[PDB]
């Protein structure tokens, strides 16, 4: 979408994941979806070292809304849990230097059965503006036929544009065609700043693992759309919660740097480890994710359960991910011919290799002849950089 | 088998899942299947607590063997890997206050393709005696047929005894058993000490859910049969390697425990982070799955995707394992009635509720019309133990 923003992924924090639709004030008063949540995360945001790293979206998903829309037919917040509005929540996080993020529905509904945007486009994209949003992520849960999905998802674009306020637009158009017809992903770029592919994330290996096998078996579709101001989403970052041993968060932080992805934390800032925070906020990898050239990267090469992906950079860098999939026994040696990276150009006649992931340490020259031997835990991914010169 | 050994579970260290079948002594020295691996880890079992948390057994499992007989019908230690043989490894495990097990196979080869015991049964378990073994785990790999199959571990139990020696009998019959024929735990019972039921564990998520699963569905089968000189084996700990996050890892250690299950680690003892220790060698889920009466728990409840598994104990106490299987979100409350725990007699009139994990804490008394509130991790588990007193 040609607006000006998300000429790199977009980063920030979104509540989904791991506090889903909580309702339930009285009993779990610290963890509802309401204003105090948000304006809590907000303060962390800044006080943490997040927004300094680049997390700037502080996003409210589902369940924000009250069940009836008001006698102008607006959408409005929850009179308990968002007693003094979306405005002011707002205000607070633009006082922090900071974005607001929220969510609605092209449909009926949104998914979890709230009042959805269908018939309200100009109403709600005009709500949103004069609130002070500055993303919307827009959901395709009971939308009847898909021609009223696609018209949707236009429509909406054109009403947040003619608001005159720069809003990202994050869209889940193409997951929702997936059953009935091939997306065409000239078309949403052209409305979307990012879309999302593939079934929702949840707390597991198995769900980091089926988003990586979606996306890589359709690579050939999805990975030269991406670019800068439109970017593939395949979903939050469920780093420093309960699902994931420490290596499968460094396999889900490098593949998402790997594949240009929006970087969207959904966690509790107020309890994550000091591990956690550190690799959510690595510079180098983040600076991978970020990189201006904005072309996705894609799976290189599998066998014997070892993946290789690999993503070109600015400055005629790479980057390049080593993914052990075998779930038994120890760290296994892999070997690769650094002259099958990077189209062959990246290390001709020679390139500085530093890996990155797990832990940072410069490796050396290698000429293009030379073999790189790495050492990758299961279920766990050594990410390199390879550069003309340290 | 009343062989007066395992009269509660065998506790120890087993090298399959973490070491695997590493032949490669010139390359991956420090991590082949050789004496020096089994020297070092039998070093650290003392010098590191594990013997005194319980740890006695220092198993070797597949591949120690050469690929041929002796010229006397002898299995033989492999010479580059364990050039001083298997009496010398035995009698330096004894001389450090551990006792060596060691494995075969029932049929014509190894899983890994070695030779198998099949027509040697007596040469082996004398050859076993002989060098100071302590366990025989005895795999059911390369055996036709079934008869073969039970006469094998039959034939075998009988010759182990004919040597006078002490020797613990591990075997695998109903699993190799189960894809043809329901297996008699009876007859199994009579001659075995432990009793694989379910496919390989390996270090992933997946998989301690699937030997959960299979175990509460198949509960009315197999956890009366168990008891003292007789545990059902539901495969090793991976507690401490690289697939599991922190609250699965709790959550293997809690059931294991309800299971009475024996406990073999799998894992390298020289590189294991202290949290992983600490859970290990926790006294009292320990002092639980070595209870004097040893008799098996079970899953008590299901349903919302939580699980409510219970054990009982020596002096009228029990122990309660609560699994919340939900991936995604956050902690989850699970309030129950200590009425229906212990088949209404745990907490009658009143019980002394102590939570062991995640953390320890006392929860004070409740009387029998109380109930009990609970905040589960997903994938986590909280362990209590109810008493008579604190
Ligand atoms: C090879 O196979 C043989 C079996 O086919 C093994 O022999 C068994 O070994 C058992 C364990 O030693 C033994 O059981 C014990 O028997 C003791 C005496 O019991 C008789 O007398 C009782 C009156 O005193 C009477 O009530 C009983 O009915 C018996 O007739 C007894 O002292 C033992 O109890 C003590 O130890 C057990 C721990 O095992 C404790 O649970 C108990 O609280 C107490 O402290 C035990 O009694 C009971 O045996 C039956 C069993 O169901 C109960 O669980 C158990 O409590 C058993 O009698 C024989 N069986 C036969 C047929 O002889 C043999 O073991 C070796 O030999 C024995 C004698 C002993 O020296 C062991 O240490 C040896 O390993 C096997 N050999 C090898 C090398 O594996
Ligand atoms: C509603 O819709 C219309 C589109 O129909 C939006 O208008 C478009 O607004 C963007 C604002 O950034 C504008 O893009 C710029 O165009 C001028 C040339 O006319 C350039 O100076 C800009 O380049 C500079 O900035 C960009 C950062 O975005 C950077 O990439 C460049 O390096 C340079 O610093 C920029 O040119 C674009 O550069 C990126 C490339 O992919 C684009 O093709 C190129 O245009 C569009 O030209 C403008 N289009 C039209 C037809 O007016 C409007 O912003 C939107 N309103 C709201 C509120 O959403
Ligand atoms: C997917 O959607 C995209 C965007 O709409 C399609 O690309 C567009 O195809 C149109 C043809 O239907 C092009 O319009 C033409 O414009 C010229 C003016 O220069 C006219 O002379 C001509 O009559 C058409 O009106 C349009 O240029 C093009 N847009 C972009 C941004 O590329 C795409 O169509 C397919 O890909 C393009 C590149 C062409 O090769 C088409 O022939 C081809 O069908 C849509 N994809 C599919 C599979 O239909
Ligand atoms: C499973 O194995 C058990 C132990 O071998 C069998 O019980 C034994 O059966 C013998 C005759 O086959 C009999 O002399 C023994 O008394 C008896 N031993 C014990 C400890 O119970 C069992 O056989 C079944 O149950 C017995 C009681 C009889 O009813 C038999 O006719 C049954 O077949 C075996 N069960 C099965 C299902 O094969
Ligand atoms: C969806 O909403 C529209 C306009 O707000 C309304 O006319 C229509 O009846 C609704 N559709 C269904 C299926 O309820
Ligand atoms: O198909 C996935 C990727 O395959 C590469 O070979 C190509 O250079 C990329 O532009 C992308 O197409
Ligand atoms: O559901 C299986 C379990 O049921 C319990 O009521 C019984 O006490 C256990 O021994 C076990 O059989
Ligand atoms: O109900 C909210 C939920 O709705 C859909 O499932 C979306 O894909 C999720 O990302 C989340 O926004
Ligand atoms: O090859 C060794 C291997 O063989 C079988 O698969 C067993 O079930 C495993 O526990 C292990 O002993």
């Amino acid at each position: 979408l040609d607006n000006g923003l998300a000429r790199t992924p977009t980063m920030g924090w979104l509540h989904w994941e791991r506090f889903m639709c909580n309702l339930d004030c009285q009993e779990e008063p610290d963890s509802c979806i309401s204003e105090k949540l948000f304006m809590e995360m907000a303060e962390l945001m800044v006080s943490e070292g997040w927004k300094d790293a680049g997390y700037e979206y502080l996003c409210i998903d589902d369940c924000w809304m009250a069940p009836q829309r008001d006698s102008e037919g607006r959408l409005q917040a929850d009179p308990q849990r968002f007693p003094h509005g979306i405005r002011q929540l707002a205000n607070y996080v633009h006082s922090k230097g900071l974005k607001l993020g929220i969510y609605a529905d092209v449909g009926n509904k949104t998914c979890a059965g709230f009042p959805g945007s269908f018939g309200y486009y100009d109403i709600d994209a005009q709500t949103f503006a004069d609130w002070g949003v500055d993303l919307l992520k827009f959901d395709g849960c009971y939308c009847d036929s898909l021609e009223n999905l696609a018209d949707g998802y236009k429509h909406m674009s054109l009403a947040l544009n003619r608001t005159g306020r720069s809003i990202v637009y994050s869209c889940e158009w193409p997951l929702y065609m997936w059953p009935f017809q091939k997306p065409n992903y000239t078309e949403i770029r052209q409305y979307c700043n990012h879309w999302r592919n593939f079934a929702d994330i949840d707390d597991s290996w198995k769900s980091i693992k089926s988003i990586l096998d979606w996306t890589s078996f359709n690579q050939e579709r999805i990975v030269d759309v991406a670019g800068p101001g439109g970017w593939n989403d395949p979903d939050m970052l469920v780093i420093g919660n309960f699902g994931l041993s420490w290596n499968q968060q460094v396999t889900q932080m490098a593949l998402w740097a790997i594949m240009a992805a929006p970087l969207f934390m959904s966690n509790d800032l107020r309890h994550i480890s000091p591990q956690a925070k550190a690799l959510l906020q690595d510079k180098d990898v983040i600076a991978i994710n970020q990189d201006p050239l904005g072309k996705q990267g894609y799976q290189l090469r599998q066998g014997d359960n070892f993946e290789v992906w690999e993503r070109p950079l600015s400055g005629l860098a790479w980057a390049v991910a080593m993914i052990n999939r075998q779930e038994i026994g120890g760290p296994r040696s892999y070997t690769i011919a650094v002259a099958s990276l990077g189209k062959g150009v990246a290390c001709n006649p020679a390139c500085f290799i530093t890996q990155l992931l797990p832990v940072k340490r410069k490796l050396g020259f290698y000429e293009w002849t030379s073999r790189l031997r790495s050492h990758i835990n299961p279920t766990g991914t050594v990410l390199l950089q390879l550069e003309n010169t340290m």
